C-alpha cells in the first residue's frame, strides 16, 4: 500500500472534503489523524475510512482553542514517535453560515460572521500548520496542504470568505517559503466547491482525496511547494 | 478649513502611522476619534491633534474585543447624529512581536503569535469596518482606509505579518465592491514602515496623514475604490 506507514492528520473530516480526504488517504494505507468538535460524527467516518485500509484515529479538536491543537499534535508525536508525513488544513466551518447570509452585506450581517469563517478556517490553519510543522521540520520532509479556492483572487459569496481565502493561499506560500530549505513541501490545494449552493460533490470529494494521495508519494512533491493546485489540474498530472 | 464639519475615526492612534493620521486629520478641521487600550496615552495625542485643529476624542477600545468596537461606533453615533466620513483602519499591535522574534521560524515560534498580529491588526478592521459601513452606507458616502503594505504580495518579515497583510488588502478590495454601489469608498494604503527596523519615519508619518485628509477631499474618490495606494504616489497625485 503506497502510504503504508504514514502518518496524516485531516482537519474538517466529519464531512465534505475534509471527510473524502481521509477516506483516500486510509484507503493508501496511511495512518489517518481526522479532527471535529464531536467524537460520535468522527467514529462513523473512521469505521468507514478504516474498512477502505491503514487505520483512522478520531480526536475532538476544536481548533480555534490552542490549547487543544496542542493536546492533538501531542498525541500523534505520542503515539507515532514524532512521524507526521501529511497536515490538511480543512475547514467546513462557517460555510452554512455563508448559506444562510446570501446576498447581505457585511454591514448588514452581524460583525461576529468574521468568527464564524475565519476562526476555525484560519485562525486553525495556523494552528495546526505550527504544530505539525514542528514534527516534520525536524524529519526533513513532509507536507501541509491548505485547501482554498479562487476566492483568493478575487470577489466570492461574502467578505469575510474571500478575505479568509486570500489569507489562506498567503499562509500556504509563506509556510512554504520557510519550509524549503528543511525539505517541507506546503501547498494550496483548490478542491472546487463541495457545496454547489454556493456556487458532482460526491465525485468532488473523491478527487481531492486522490489528489493528496498523489501529491503525498510525488518524489517531487517540493517543486510544487507554495504554488496553487486545482485539483483537476493535478488529476491530469497524475 | 478642508474637512469642517467631517467626522473621523483612527484606530492604533497611540503612536506612529495611526498618531501621524490624526494628527493630519485634526489639522484639517475634522473631529477625529481616536483608540486604543490607554487613556493617558490617547490624552497626549488629542492634546496635540486638537492644537492643530479641529476636535480628537479619545475613546478607549481593544478591538479585539467586539463589544467595545459597538460601544465605540455607538459613541460615535450618538455624539455624532449618525455622521462617520472616514475610518482608518489601523494597527501597530504586534510589530514588536515580529522585531523580537526576527529570523526565528513559524514553528519556532509560539502559536499564539498569530493572535498578536492578526487579532487587533486583521479582526479588529473587520469589526471596525462593519461598524463604521453602517454608519457611512445610510450617507451614500464615506471613505474606509485599510493601512497595509507589499507584504500583501509576497514574504515578509514572518508568516502572520505577510499573510495579515495579504488579508488586509483583500479586505478593502471585497469591502469596496460591496460598498460601491452606494457611494462609499474603500481602499488600501501602503504608507511605507515607520518601524525601519523592520526594513524618515517622522516624515513618513506626516506624509501618511496628507494622503488621507487628500483621499478624504477627493470628488474623484470612489474612482479609487478597491485600490491599492502607495503613499509617495498620492504625493505626486496630490
Amino acid at each position: 500500500a503506497p502510504m503504508n506507514g504514514q502518518v496524516c492528520v485531516v482537519t474538517g473530516a466529519s464531512r465534505g472534503i475534509g471527510r473524502g480526504i481521509a477516506l483516500q488517504l486510509c484507503k493508501a494505507g496511511a495512518t489517518v489523524y481526522i479532527t471535529g468538535r464531536h467524537l460520535d460524527t468522527l467514529r462513523v467516518v473512521a469505521q468507514e475510512a478504516q474498512s477502505l485500509g491503514g487505520q483512522c484515529v478520531p480526536v475532538v479538536c476544536d481548533s480555534s482553542q490552542e490549547s487543544e491543537v496542542r493536546s492533538l499534535f501531542e498525541q500523534v508525536d505520542r503515539e507515532q514517535q514524532g512521524r507526521l508525513d501529511v497536515l490538511v488544513n480543512n475547514a467546513y466551518a462557517g460555510v452554512q453560515t455563508i448559506l444562510n447570509t446570501r446576498n447581505k452585506a457585511f454591514w448588514e450581517t452581524p460583525a461576529s460572521m468574521w468568527d464564524d469563517i475565519n476562526n476555525v478556517g484560519l485562525r486553525g490553519h495556523y494552528f495546526c500548520s505550527v504544530y505539525g510543522a514542528r514534527l516534520m521540520v525536524p524529519a526533513g520532509q513532509g507536507l501541509i496542504v491548505v485547501i482554498s479556492s479562487p476566492g483568493s483572487l478575487q470577489y466570492m459569496f461574502n467578505v469575510p470568505y474571500g478575505v479568509g481565502k486570500a489569507a489562506c493561499d498567503k499562509l500556504a506560500a509563506d509556510c512554504a517559503h520557510e519550509l524549503r530549505r528543511h525539505g517541507v513541501s506546503c501547498v494550496s490545494l483548490w478542491p472546487g466547491i463541495v457545496q454547489t449552493e454556493l456556487l458532482s460533490s460526491a465525485e468532488t470529494t473523491e478527487l481531492s482525496g486522490k489528489c493528496v494521495v498523489a501529491l503525498a508519494t510525488d518524489p517531487n512533491i517540493l517543486s510544487l511547494s507554495g504554488k496553487v493546485l486545482p485539483s483537476c489540474d493535478l488529476a491530469r498530472r497524475y
